């Protein structure tokens, strides 16, 4: 199957790698790999993680220099400012090259194409799917972890060999797997997730809390305990990581089953036609747009709908709430 | 406000206590008020239960004799067979009684109307929101929990009374709340919360796999990788009982932050209307009808439900990538 | 392919066969069975048909004895009683067991899960698709009829030898086939065909019946005698089976052929949305549910529809005719 | 009530104040503060405006050095430039501040978060309603006019003695009245007087005239006169601010009274749709990106539609006619 459970690490033996930024993923990478007996630098700028950088050990020097040294980059930075940032320190020193190697862990800006390379690079994908906390957490027990591959580039016909090369040196596998990829789905997914259920999720929570008020009654605290000021979603969560979706619900009582199985099966073609919608709208690249000419205006609606979301009722009860069981 | 924090503890003292149920809850609960000081038995059918409660050192008799013998009475016991056991071997040894006192862990039988109980007797409820293993989790650190608080019917002005000495006599405060309600408000969110948003989670979660297998070519591991094979959920559960739910968004990227709310605004009333239905649904009681009809039939949708979702693509999927990563 | 065509039959030598009931079915089986030399009994309530088995020379007991001597059995009785039979008389009986079979004519109470029977026997189906005089009729000329076959539980690695070897031993194969399927798959075709053309059919005819009198002034006696006083349909069917379903047209006039092909292209995408419908309401289980339900009210319904079926102009006009040409 | 009448104007005496532009309204405010009693200076471009305030004996510096002078500043120029004025020669001159106050007369730029000053600056608002010559006008008689006040940062707890001190010192009040909101509500009632009936009472008017024209042979003159070419219009308006809005009716006949109250009653649905629909459109921030986008594309829309408006019918035919009148 594509699946993919060890390789190779000799491409990566004799060479310089580069690595820009030292936030959660690039520390824990560049942490890893230089335990795993590899020359390794680090690019930044000049700031407190520049000092946390150099102080755990990682000579710097400036980002475009990190390059001109390195013949593999690992571009470990945020997905909003790496147009620009390429555009100036990255573009020029890297037309100064002949066999060179990029690498990212987001396909956002590439699967749309804010960001075009040139044809004497081949350009590939790493894309875990852990916060990068839990990872260090995995590491210190000796395990592995799962992550996505791609490629879009190729001008060495060593393209996959260099991405198990990478995934390896970052102690994902052995000990986990490696799926292979396109941008395009890395993008598409990690999309899907935050435009699709969790929206959903939260917006029902609230609806929820706003009616069993208005039409019944009740007390904010009291719809506040039970809808998510408990661990019940966090036990689930787990149970569900666990031992699976579905037979999770074993644990629970026969009205709930009942109750849950009914109405999935009632409301699946609503949310399917959501989902449908969203997924073309993003195929397309309707979003990117949206998302940059918001960027270029300055965030307006950003800032109101953050406002609107923190001036609502059930925020205000959920402050009350937690400032009186001692939580933060 | 309607909360409390602590009240006294004398109205349970000088009398004796009767538990129906070595459980989880009925064993959590029972431990405690046995170390808080009170003379409690348990009545149990002979079975696994019954010898793990004689284990423990709870003098055991019969359901009728543990109530004979009492004058107080926690009916922990599902909410399927509660019906039966009471008509049969409770409201007769009921009806041979003056002042007597019975509480419940759940407002369904009773809210519905499906036990009557007479005007002799006071009838109360404390629903804690935990599955019970975390609150012997909390109590080994010296810790309270929060619970709701009923009273149905009032005959000795003590109703209130003697649901905060309960309160109390489990661990709940000081060290949590109290809050007070009836059994209407505590079923009510206890289904809305099985019928509205958990259900419309998962069809949205099932619909995304659905959708991108079927309409984008990708791979059935990287659906479930990315949707709810990871941790992701439980960290972002987690957060959110700490933080706060909106606050929580904070740790992620902007990016996820947009998209997020403006989906959010954007599909609030749909759900509205959902859960608008399902609520009224509920306060009227024909889910109640619907459920009691089910079990006198056989449970046929039941059986077919299950099948039909263990059938399924996601889930045999499921299957072999969980065994795959070596979990159960 | 999927289709046998005939199979051992030794797995049965050396066995006792259990038989439960003496009616259509249950007769002729044992009879086929006895006739190919297998020791066999019957176990069935003291009533006319016990009579009438213990006359042609079935030793008989009580079912639980019957049960308690076979080391197979099969279930020949209808669809609205083998449960509390079931439950009461043979689970017990069975309980003491170890290696055990149990075999039905129909699925209805197994795939919807009115029976669940112990993991301790293999549990396995046969249906014919004859009334049960046909296959007399037939098995007196020596030939084969077609069944089908399916498994539910296999605690033996056995069941499919089981099966075709009482497929042989009721003379089904060799003569005819036996296909193999589920018992899903059996109970859905079996109500599909009740629930779908039939009807429709019915219907169709009582409104063509209505419409030619109350709108065209046309004789009942005509109406009748062209829709289905005559044997017309009847000779259709019977073409149908021999020739094939639409060679059979050929021997018509080419107007019926034309005026028949439009139409039927024309009527398509109703019906099938019908299907569809039927189709998906059992698949869940909603019909099951019903079923019962009406059954522990008193059949009103039944009841209710019965008359109004006899009581319409149709019946009344068919009766005058029907006994003015002698007819029963 | 909210409403103020009068306060103190101490807080600003001892201390510099600020003025950037010397329009209409930095003008009349300058002009009125020093007849006040106040030390104030002027920051200006340096074009006619700076000639005309250095004429009238206003002492003046380039902008950055009146904030640096300053303690004190209004922001009395468009909100078209101020973004990027801001930006450029404000913000850094502010960073190098303890305490200090920044004012000013419109609400967009903030609200939507177009500027972001720090927490180290109370940030307040000071609006009338009126163009600015209307203020003049009024002041030589020695009257007050009524203001909008508004808060948004405190960082001194003097951030209401702060603003009416301004309102004071500009001859608002005693004379007038001011009003306590936020920029929100400003801003959103700025934007609804121009989007919601205004435009609505244009199109009705040029409807009314295409109509009478092209349906019923009228003439283009009369047509005018009737509508718009005369000052009934003018003449209503003012009877609605001496009098009252239905009052004023009163001076018309029956019939008007009749046909007007009647048709208002049966057109307020559709209307007060429209003006949900715009009201929502502002409080999410569309607007403010529409018109960002719009300015960074080049008012492409803004030109056709000054086109389409000017080569129109009535457009024409009341250039003739004006003309006839001897109007300019
Ligand atoms: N933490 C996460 O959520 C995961 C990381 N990724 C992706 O990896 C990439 C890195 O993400 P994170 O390291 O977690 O974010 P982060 O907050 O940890 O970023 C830290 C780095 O940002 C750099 N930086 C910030 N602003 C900069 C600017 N204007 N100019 C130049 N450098 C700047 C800094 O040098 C710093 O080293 C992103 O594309 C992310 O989507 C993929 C899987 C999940
Ligand atoms: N565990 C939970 O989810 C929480 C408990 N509750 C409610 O408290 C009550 C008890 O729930 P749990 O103890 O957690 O369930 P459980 O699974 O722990 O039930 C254990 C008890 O069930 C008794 N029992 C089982 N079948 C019986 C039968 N046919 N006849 C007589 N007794 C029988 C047994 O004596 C045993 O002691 C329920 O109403 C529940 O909804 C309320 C908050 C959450
Ligand atoms: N005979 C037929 O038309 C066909 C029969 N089948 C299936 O074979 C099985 C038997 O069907 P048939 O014999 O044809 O119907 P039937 O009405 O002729 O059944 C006769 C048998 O039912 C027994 N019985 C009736 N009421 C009973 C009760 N209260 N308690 C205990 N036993 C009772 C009688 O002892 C008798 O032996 C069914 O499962 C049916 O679905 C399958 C295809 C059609
Ligand atoms: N006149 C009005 O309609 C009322 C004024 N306001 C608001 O007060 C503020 C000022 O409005 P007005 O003075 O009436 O407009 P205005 O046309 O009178 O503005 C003249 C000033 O604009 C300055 N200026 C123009 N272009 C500039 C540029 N590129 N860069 C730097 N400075 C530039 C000039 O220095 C000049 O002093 C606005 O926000 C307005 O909406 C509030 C109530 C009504
Ligand atoms: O990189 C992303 O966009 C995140 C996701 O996995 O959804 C971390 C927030
Ligand atoms: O008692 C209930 O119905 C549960 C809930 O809190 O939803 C435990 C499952
Ligand atoms: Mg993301
Ligand atoms: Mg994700
Ligand atoms: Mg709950
Ligand atoms: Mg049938
Ligand atoms: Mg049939
Ligand atoms: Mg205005």
């Amino acid at each position: 199957d594509k699946t993919v459970l060890d390789a190779n690490l000799d491409p990566l033996k004799g060479k310089t790698i580069g690595v820009i930024g030292y936030g959660n993923q690039g520390r824990v990478q560049a942490t890893i790999m230089r335990e795993n007996g590899l020359n390794v630098i680090v690019g930044n700028v000049k700031d407190k993680y520049y000092e946390l950088a150099k102080k755990e050990g990682f000579e710097v020097y400036e980002i475009d220099e990190a390059v001109r040294r390195s013949d593999v980059a690992l571009l470990l930075i945020p997905d909003e400012v790496m147009k620009e940032v390429y555009e100036k320190k990255i573009a020029p020193v890297l037309q100064g090259k002949k066999e060179f190697v990029l690498d990212f862990a987001s396909g956002y800006n590439v699967a749309f194409g804010l960001i075009r390379p040139p044809k004497s690079v081949d350009t590939i994908m790493v894309a875990p799917r852990m916060v990068g906390e839990g990872i260090m957490d995995l590491h210190k027990q000796g395990k592995g972890y799962p992550v996505l591959l791609g490629v879009k580039q190729d001008a060495s016909g060593k393209a996959w060999d260099y991405a198990k090369a990478i995934a390896k040196g970052i102690g994902a596998i052995p000990g986990g797997i490696a799926v292979i990829s396109s941008f395009e789905e890395e993008a598409l997914l990690d999309l899907m997730s935050e435009h699709t259920w969790v929206p959903i999720l939260f917006g029902a929570i609230k609806a929820c809390y706003d009616i069993a008020v208005k039409e019944y009654g009740v007390s904010p605290e009291a719809a506040l305990l039970e809808f998510y000021a408990s661990g019940e979603l966090a036990e689930i969560a787990r149970l569900i990581a666990e031992e699976g979706i579905f037979n999770q619900m074993v644990h629970h009582s026969t009205t709930s089953q009942y109750g849950t199985l009914t109405r999935m099966f009632k409301y699946y073609d609503v949310v399917r036609r959501i989902v449908e919608n969203e997924a073309k709208y993003i195929w397309d690249g309707s979003f990117a747009k949206e998302w940059s000419l918001e960027q270029q205006a300055g965030y307006p609606v950003f800032y109101r709908l953050w406002e609107l979301a923190t001036q609502s009722e059930m925020a205000k009860a959920e402050k009350e709430l937690y400032k009186l069981l001692g939580r933060k």
